[PDB]
């Protein structure tokens, strides 16, 4: 119902940035007072006929979704041709969940932790009723309204299933984040529902470690690995410990339940991991038994 033009939009400071792409902070102006709505902008640097076609891609899947726990789609600028064109999204003052917790955490306890993972569980729930798969879970990408409230992120590499099929294989793999995906995924390009539960995994672990940087994912399984070899790349001695029951330690101080809810996420069989139905139900059980 709305299209922006470029000559409204004034420039107010930068919220971050990427190989391909870049995103900032803008007034939408067209009285020309500084009375407008604020809101934030993505571009890329680098067009590539690929590129800008998946960007094209992410656009038509943020224009179908309507949840009170995922972010809200506002337009989009062709003033400058099909090669300029910009996204026009809502912006949120507090900013990502990583930087926020950091900020904040002498405030923040067990109960509340279990409060945001509840709202991130009823929204992938949502996804799964589409048929979409996010590809991307991870705390960096997840961004705060109020003290109360959490809502789901960039959806840069999110894919549609087939009618007649469970899966989705990637024709040729990206820069990826390896530290958070599953075995199939990085042995074979094979993304699903399942795969998008090993990754709420990992969130959870990083919850409850407070997002410290010296037990992060990436500085635990690189201790794990070793000093030594020498003749291999990274990526395959990190396969070779998988394969082997090589996990992420119990973090200090995480009850019984929430500690058994992790493992189980990260099970070798796809057939065998939990549904976002059940995951839901345990941690609301869970949190209440904490209230009395
Ligand atoms: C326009 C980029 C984008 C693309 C996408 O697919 C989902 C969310 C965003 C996004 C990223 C950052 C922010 C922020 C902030 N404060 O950093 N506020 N709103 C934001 C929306």
């Amino acid at each position: 119902p709305t299209q922006f033009e470029e000559r409204h939009l004034k420039f107010l400071q930068q919220l971050g940035k990427g190989n391909f792409g870049s995103v900032e902070m803008c007034r939408y102006d067209p009285l020309q007072d500084n009375t407008g709505e604020v809101v934030a902008v993505k571009k890329l640097q680098h067009s590539t006929e690929e590129h800008l076609r998946d960007f094209e891609r992410e656009i038509e899947i943020l224009k179908s979704l309507q949840h009170d726990n995922i972010v809200k789609y506002k337009g989009v600028c062709y003033s400058a041709g099909r090669r300029n064109l910009k996204l026009i999204m809502e912006y949120l003052p507090y900013g990502s969940l990583r930087d926020y917790l950091q900020k904040h955490k002498e405030r923040i306890d067990h109960i509340k932790l279990l409060q945001y993972t509840s709202q991130i569980c009823k929204g992938m729930e949502y996804l799964g009723t589409k048929r979409y798969i996010h590809r991307d879970l991870a705390t960096r990408n997840i961004l705060v309204e109020n003290e109360n409230r959490v809502k789901i992120g960039d959806f840069g590499l999110t894919k549609v299933l087939p009618q007649d099929k469970e899966y989705y294989k990637v024709k040729e793999p990206g820069e990826s984040p390896i530290f958070w995906y599953a075995p199939e995924s990085l042995t074979e390009s094979k993304f699903s529902v399942a795969s998008d539960v090993w990754s709420f995994g990992v969130v959870l672990y990083e919850l409850f470690t407070y997002i410290e940087k010296s037990k992060s994912p990436p500085a635990e399984f690189m201790r794990m690995i070793g000093n030594d070899k020498q003749g291999q790349s990274i990526v395959t001695h990190l396969i070779e410990l998988l394969k082997n029951n090589g996990r992420l330690p119990r973090p200090d101080g995480c009850p019984d339940e929430i500690y058994m809810i992790m493992t189980e996420c990260w099970n070798n069989n796809v057939n065998q991991r939990p549904s976002f139905r059940d995951l839901a139900l345990r941690v609301d059980q869970i949190r209440d038994n904490m209230a009395g």
